[PDB]
DNA sequence: TGTATCTT
DNA sequence: AAAGATAACA
């Protein structure tokens, strides 16, 4: 048992020997020698440990991990107990409450329950230097997450991609818009939420698009 | 003081 | 690129 889930390691292993990835991991290792980097090494790839790669039905793509202590744990927008939901997640919960009739604030911020149902909780960038948002951008993470999105695009049909924010939206060109459903809106952060996130109804729309393709809907309340 | 996005 | 301007407030 390791950092990468078996099925993800098997299909993404071709990236490991590529120069950008070797250099990216070197950069991250060097950053950890001088600064506090989030999430810890063992949690950078938690998004690969929740379900099999072939069981992915929905992909939520954020910007980068939470940059505060004890927050990021490798699943986008998620925080393990007893850490309270950060601002971006409180906004996700508010949208879910107005979008899904049965949804109420669960009392925690752990999104493992969604990930276990086949919801890939990914960020465009997978590490961040403490207290500095998007500090690890354009270092190689985007090419790796492009590989993840491209694999899902080429080897699956009818997935739902929820691209939240400008950085996540750059992955729109790696997806065949006629074969998969791409939903784009502003990032849920308080700084951008009013630019489209509130009222986007992405959660009900995702379930309707899944049910149309004959696939089982996501139980957003299963947390 | 802190949690994006567009403009210069 | 990086910094300034900007909308939203617990």
């Amino acid at each position: 048992m390791e950092f990468f889930g078996e099925s993800w390691k098997k299909h993404l292993s071709g990236e490991f020997g590529k120069p950008y990835f070797i250099k990216l991991m070197g950069f991250v290792a060097e950053e950890r020698k001088h600064y506090t980097v989030y999430p810890p090494p063992h949690q950078v790839f938690t998004w690969t440990q929740m379900c099999d790669i072939k069981d992915v039905k929905v992909v939520i793509l954020g910007q980068d991990p939470y940059h505060g202590p004890n927050q990021a744990h490798g699943l986008c927008f998620s925080v393990q107990r007893p850490v309270p939901p950060p601002p971006s997640l409180e906004n996700i919960y508010k949208e879910l409450s107005t979008d899904i009739e049965d949804f109420v604030h669960p009392g925690h911020g752990d999104l493992s329950g969604w990930a276990k149902q086949g919801v890939l909780l990914l960020n465009a960038v997978l590490t961040v230097r403490a207290h500095q948002a998007n500090s690890h951008k354009e270092r190689g993470w985007e090419q790796f997450t492009d590989a993840v999105v491209s694999w899902l695009n080429q080897n699956s049909n009818g997935l739902v991609f929820l691209l939240w924010g400008s950085y996540a939206q750059k992955k729109g060109s790696a997806i065949d818009r006629k074969r998969h459903h791409v939903l784009q809106t502003a990032h849920p952060s308080p700084l951008s939420v009013y630019r489209g996130f509130f009222g986007c109804r992405h959660f009900s729309k995702t379930n309707e698009l899944l049910q149309k393709s004959g696939k089982k809907p996501i139980d957003w309340k299963e947390l």
